């Protein structure tokens, strides 16, 4: 049904209304099985109405999309390393027995694994446009089912804020916002 | 209502007036729940008037926007690391017992976390144009409701200064400035 | 046969149906004989139907493809090194015998090999379009046999999710998704 | 009023005069509250006169702007860091009590802050064009009120030198310069 | 003769057949005499047939080429170095004889050579198009003799998989693959 | 007056003459008050004459400018740093009093300033074109007053060599050079 | 005279012949007197013939060039350095005579030169096109005298393999190869 | 006068002759007074003659220029540095007098200068085109006086090899070379 709506008396006395219908953000288990990944499908409709002078020769653009935000970037690195046995002489006496072999340095003698995880402030708030298209005339107009979206390297919970926007060819714009959906 | 206004007698004797109406910069809790992020919605109208010779065949551009300034950039990094037990021989004697095992170096024996926060001078003062469009004739013209803006990696308070600008196709320009809004 | 299907009543009352037929993602032993490489062949058909007003003057785009996800990036590096024998004097006395040769540093005395493997979080979820083409009229339309796909530096299992997409010239879109195929 | 003026007998015997009127560079407290930032508003008019043969079919370009110079770049960085307690064994004996725990290295035991400020020779002298536009005919033409300008990372005093320039379509040019304005 | 063939009933009921004839991949001793280099000459023909409705007004693209894969990248570096004799005083006493010359550090006393070879996972599977050209009508069409191909920095054996591809202007595609040729 | 002149009998028997008149390179105290900056104003005229066959339908390009050279690049960097008091234990015994506090490392105990100046060979000899424009017919043509030029990071004296150039649409060219002006 | 030749029955039954005549690759002592540089002059002619249906309305491209290969890249670096005398106190006692001057570190006391030569695997096999031009009709067509080629940073001998190529506008191609010329 | 000449019977039986006349490369003391810089002025004429069928409707390109080569790149860097007096405690006992002040590290106690010069193999052989222009008809055509050229960072002597080139619109080319001029 109708999720949300906003109206604007524009700069040439037209009433511009933009609406969001049937919005669904469907979070799924990530294809990559990566705990830092989020993945979802966006369905919904954007509609517009224009009333007042010139209503029928209205030219504009209609968009549907979402903003996304999460607090931290996270990366994880795991290293395996091994180095074959060796010796270098360090502060050794090579003039007489045992020729500096009483003062050697070796590499690490065993194979080893190390892990390193980095957490930093996130990339901020981003905007995705599911569609952005030309419309004309007083009413319309556009619907989407099962558009795909994803983000990775994310931690602390991913929030998605759906919007619909109408921009008049004339410069005027109104956008309506919905309640956010939690991908965590 | 009318927020602010400015007039200019231009280079061919036209009086150019640009105005800001109904301005609202609405700071909200950030979608990304990041203390270094600020997020807001811009509403307002820009109007112009042109008087004197040629008024009716005026060609121009109308803009509405804001400048943003904050004093410091801030970044935060937290690292978790652990390395598997190992030894290397350092200045050891491999000719006789105990074959240098009386002088070893190991990696850190425990898992460890470290935090690093960097504060530096900020990126200076930036300008955003919420809309910038062609206008013609003596009066107009353009309105916006709930346009979105954001910035991250910011500290010490974010200030937003709203403006409206009129540029004549002829080169002349006047811009009016409003009272700043505090996002912190 | 028919694998999967989805319908949408669009923004101007047309019923848009997109379908996936005969889908085969054929994983093969990799040409490069690299355990971090995966390689496959994509076959299938995408069909569409449009019903309701204007059905016959429908303009659109039809795509067939897949998303790919795997959890980890992996890289492996093996180094062989050898350095010719040398000495430098370190904290040596050059005023008297044996002129500092009782305190030398050498390079590693033997040839050596070392291995280093790095595992990190993967690149997230990617989309590939096997074909994306213009279609017009009420029904169609497009088939592919043995298109090639590949990815390398991958670990933890590669998953492929096939889709078909129909985008109306009018902005409306519907995409249908199939059951994923395992390349590991 | 008239601030400054310059004339040139050009390459085809036209007298070209360019003038600066009503120039004001208004330094303000920086929106970003950053001591390395300067911010100002430029108002003024540029006029031109062309006399001699062909005066009425003169084609050219008119500009108004300023050069900016300051002696030093300055940046400031403040780091906070803390690392969780740890030990590695350094030149320790692991064959017998106390197993090398008599020779350990730790990280810094306390949290710490460090500051680093860098001062270097500045970026040199830069030119900003407030407007740059086509003019035609013997007289004109162009005015600006409250154009915005800023610079950051600056130290040692910021000077602004206003100019007006006329370039004939024919190649000839004259520019007039004003007295500089101090932003510190 | 005919090496391999594949057919497809396309999205508008045309039968599309693509074929590979007379394929020869001729591996030669590399011009650069570099053991990490492979070099070869590709000869062959691609043909196509289209049957069913509209056969004679078929528009498309014909390609011939190969995929290449090898498991490892390899690089080798050899350094020669020598440094002229010198001394620095390290932890020396300059208040009394012999003024710290009893505790010096020198550079390496001899000339030296070191070798370093790096082996890492390879670049994955790549595609080369020997030709890719427009065709029209029901049958054709294109042949190549002695086209050149090469790759360097390769180890573990280089495999080359020949293909021919037909893409209809309409989106449909079929590609046929041959048996791979070993460049090692 | 006339500064300098050069003539060329070109490839189709036209005599091409290019001349420099009234040349002034006016060095001023730098706007940025930076000892590594030089700043100046260029005034002058370039004239051409063409004689012989086709003189009146001559098409060309006329330029006026200078080359600049200085021997050294110079940069200066001054750092202020301070680090808060801390300790780490280095080769300490943590099994018994005083728990390694008899062997600590600290950061620098005082605030500190350091200066670093780098002198290197300069960027070589550069060419600036004050104007470069199309001319037609047997005589002309172009004049400039108070064009601006600058350079920074310079040491050892900045030299400016003025020139005028005429390029025929036919490829032929002649350039005349003046006596250099010293900006140091 | 005729150096080499190759024929192909193409995809529409035309016999395509490409030929190399009078080929000379003239190695000279390098202008830069650099032992890692090679320099040469290429002379030769490329001819084509087309027989069978449509021979006279043949459209194509004719090229002449060479491939170049050498086994190793080589670079050489020589550094001169000197540092003015200095001291720092290292593990010194500043509470009592001689105030740590019994334990100083200095820089290198003498001026010094060091040389570093790096040999690595070469850049592989490259192709240069001396000319590549449009041809039409049954026979032609193109000749070159003393075209220049060069390469630097090369070691182990530079080999040049001359070719001529004919590409039909229809996609078909044949290339003929000559005996290689040694630039070392 | 005539310096050098070369002729070619081209691919369509035209005799193509290209010539160099009046060539002068005038080395001067470098404007930048930099010993690694070379600077010169190029004067000369290129002529061409075409004989045989179609001579009068010949279309082509005429160039005049030089190759440049020198064996070494050279760079020089001089650093001045000073650091204000400081102390850190190294392996000090802070539990009892004198609290680790018996084991300190300082920065260098004096101001210091260091020089570093790097010599490496040169950039190879480069080509400059003084002019490159369209010509038509059987004879011409183009002359240059006092064109400027320069290079810096050079050592071991700079050689300049003058050439003239004629390229037929048809692909054919001949170039003639002169005796080299020494800029050292």
């Amino acid at each position: 049904g109708l999720d949300n709506e906003l109206s604007l008396v524009d700069g040439q006395d037209r009433t511009l209304t933009v609406q969001q219908w049937d919005t669904f953000l469907n979070g799924v288990f990530p294809l990559d099985r990566n705990r830092l990944t989020r993945e979802w499908f966006h369905s919904g409709r954007a509609k517009y109405i224009v009333a007042g002078p010139g209503a029928d020769e209205f030219e504009g653009t209609l968009e549907l999309g979402y903003q996304i935000g999460f607090p931290w970037s996270l990366g994880v690195g795991i290293n395996f390393s091994y180095t074959t046995p060796n010796i270098l002489i360090d502060d050794g006496d090579i003039t007489r027995p045992p020729f500096g072999l009483n003062s050697v340095i070796t590499p690490n003698l065993f194979p080893g694994v190390s892990i390193s995880a980095d957490l930093g402030n996130g990339p901020g708030i981003q905007e995705v446009a599911t569609f952005s298209v030309d419309v004309s005339g007083a009413e319309g107009g556009v619907a989407v089912s099962n558009a795909h979206g994803t983000v990775t390297g994310a931690a602390g919970g991913v929030l998605l804020r759906p919007f619909a926007r109408l921009i008049a060819s004339t410069g005027d714009s109104v956008t309506t916002y919905g309640e956010p959906w939690n991908m965590n």
